[PDB]
DNA sequence: AATAAGAGGAATGGGG
DNA sequence: TCCCCATTCCTCTTA
């Protein structure tokens, strides 16, 4: 099954969700949710991966916070904005 | 207050 | 057995 990183990288280098997901400076691998339209994109994970109960941003974060030790993802000081590693952009 | 982003401990669930 | 990779629930904090 497809990871949370893989799934977002995924939706930005396609633009299927240009309203609710977006780069920030792509050389940077910095990218923002949008305020309005995050919920949507969230329900679309949680019906990719076949959750029981429907998918929240709240909960999406949630798992986002935990690559922060590994590094795929980790948090920027900006509103609803985080950065990939190089590592995960280079695949 | 109302709204909302940010946080994480802890329990619970996936699929090896 | 016990780690993978989350999901779900709950409470607290910050803006």
């Amino acid at each position: 099954k497809i990871r949370l990183y893989q799934f977002l990288l995924d939706l930005l280098r396609s633009g299927d969700m240009k309203d609710s997901i977006w780069w920030v400076d792509k050389d940077k691998g910095t990218f923002q949710f949008s305020s309005k339209h995050k919920e949507a994109l969230a329900h679309r994970w949680g019906i990719q991966k076949g959750n029981r109960k429907k998918m929240t941003y709240q909960k999406m974060a949630r798992a986002l916070r935990n690559y922060g030790k590994t590094g795929e993802v980790k948090k920027v000081k900006k509103k609803l904005t985080y950065q990939f590693s190089g590592e995960v952009l280079g695949r």
